[PDB]
């Protein structure tokens, strides 16, 4: 710490990091982007890759989102309890990233035309999910192992946005649907998903969901 | 170990992690799968995001080639020397990720159309791998800190099938140019970028390029 998230008003790629933030009862800072400032040009040009999120952890300056869960995931133990957890935490986390990737092309570039065949194809998307549930002895705590890790912070933000663009897409999928209900429910994120900084935000820039 | 990488006969998403593999002087075997395996159906069912890679590794098995990538960058020691190394090896692999998804896209949906707008869009793309090369010393070494990381052998393929796609893009690059050639002359690789096993696979697998 300290730590500074530099993001469009959205939640998009910073919902994920927020909600760890918020759990692990971490404070920090939001410097929100405005389009004029990013049509200035200098913020843009200094990013990394032209792009946010932005993080600031002290002196270290971080851009990718996943980069920044994965940061926050080995400072804070959130990253398994060792290497082979390691790597299923990833595994899980590379899958929400792709699927991650396929819901943004929906929203920004075809929603119209997309959405019924995407919902059509999601059920075959979130089964590998709860397939990864049922795999870690039933699914009752966290998607990898008996701790929680970025990967769930992640996925539940996957499922949770998934919950508003196809209502009741989860019913098929029982240990999905629970264990929105478990992690929603810790009451640090259970605070943080109902307060204002949260509710106000629109999921995605163009307020399609 | 011991490792087996299941994937289709073309380089594409393993071709990094052969090279780690290889310069690491680590043995693995290969499983190919046919492209009539493949519609045949039951493989693709069984794994976990119904793609390939699969990666053994004992009894572990995982799916995600940049998961496959950090399980062996963290198990060789090629992850940073310290939690902020590691931090910024992720943002350097997360950034390749971006461009290979671009590079992917191009290739297999919109090859002829597209080329020339992605070709133009090149440098600007390749831009922030030279950025970071001239910070860590002088892009005289590695792409983070002073020894190999996962990310190089990434970086490196990607820069690789970059020049294949369009010769002379790394001209305007320095950097990029000289550390291709310093990551591919160090023995082991430059005898495993020689070999049959790696000649005589296509880089994709629709015959594009
Ligand atoms: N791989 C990046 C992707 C971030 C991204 O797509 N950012 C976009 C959408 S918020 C952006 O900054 N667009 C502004 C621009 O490209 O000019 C991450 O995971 O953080
Ligand atoms: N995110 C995955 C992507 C792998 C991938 O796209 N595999 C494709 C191309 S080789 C595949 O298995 N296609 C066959 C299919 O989808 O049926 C990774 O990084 O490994």
């Amino acid at each position: 710490p300290p730590y500074t998230v530099v993001y469009f008003p959205v939640r998009g790629r910073c919902a994920a990091l927020r909600m760890l933030l918020a759990d692990q009862g971490q404070s920090w800072k939001e410097e929100v982007v405005t389009v004029e400032t990013w049509q200035e040009g200098s913020l843009k040009a200094s990013c990394l890759y032209g792009q946010l999120p932005k993080f600031q952890d002290g002196d270290l300056t971080l851009y990718q989102s996943n980069t920044i869960l994965r940061h926050l995931g080995r400072t804070l133990g959130l990253y398994g309890k060792d290497q082979q957890e390691a790597a299923l935490v990833d595994m899980v986390n590379d899958g929400v990233e792709d699927l991650r990737c396929k819901y943004i092309s929906l929203i920004y570039t075809n929603y119209e035309a997309g959405k019924d065949d995407y919902v059509k194809a999601l059920p075959g998307q979130l089964k590998p999910f709860e397939t990864l549930l049922s795999q870690n002895q039933g699914g009752k705590t966290f998607i990898v192992g008996d701790q929680i890790s970025f990967a769930d912070y992640n996925l539940l933000d996957l499922l949770l946005i998934h919950e508003v663009l196809a209502p009741g897409c989860l019913d098929a999928f029982p240990l999905l649907s629970a264990y929105v209900g478990r992690l929603s429910a810790r009451p640090k994120l259970k605070a943080f998903l109902a307060s204002p900084e949260y509710v106000n935000l629109p999921i995605n820039g163009n307020g399609k969901q």
